[PDB]
């Protein structure tokens, strides 16, 4: 009784309204992935904090050099 | 008429006055010749020793600053 618009259906992302045994199959299958993943990054969140000093250290160095460029040009 | 006092006779500035062909003719030629003075005299005039370490410098200070806002952000990270 789906062919007609007085026959009723359904909307898109109705199964976890219900609330059954695959809502609850669904919401907890999220928590088992993206609880693992979550220590992925905060491990690989003590390198990436350093490199973000090292890039800014790269520019000052960087830097120092146009400065030095600079300095010679006076000399 | 000149070769008497009593006839006209042309002074000196009287091509410039009358304001014709030949009198503007020859405004747009000290123009154009005294623009080109204007840059060789003044692309020479920027080969000034100590205004180059003045600009030596100011540059300088200026990468020191973006060096100390790094130092900071690093400082902030740790």
């Amino acid at each position: 009784s789906s062919d007609t618009p007085e026959g009723v259906r359904s909307g898109a992302g109705a199964v976890r309204d219900a609330g059954g045994a695959f809502g609850k199959k669904e919401q907890a299958d999220e928590e088992r992935y993206f609880r693992a993943r979550a220590r992925e990054q905060l491990a690989a969140l003590k390198k990436h904090h350093e490199n973000e000093i090292s890039h800014h250290v790269k520019e000052i160095e960087r830097l120092q050099k146009e400065i030095e460029r600079h300095k010679q040009s006076i000399k």
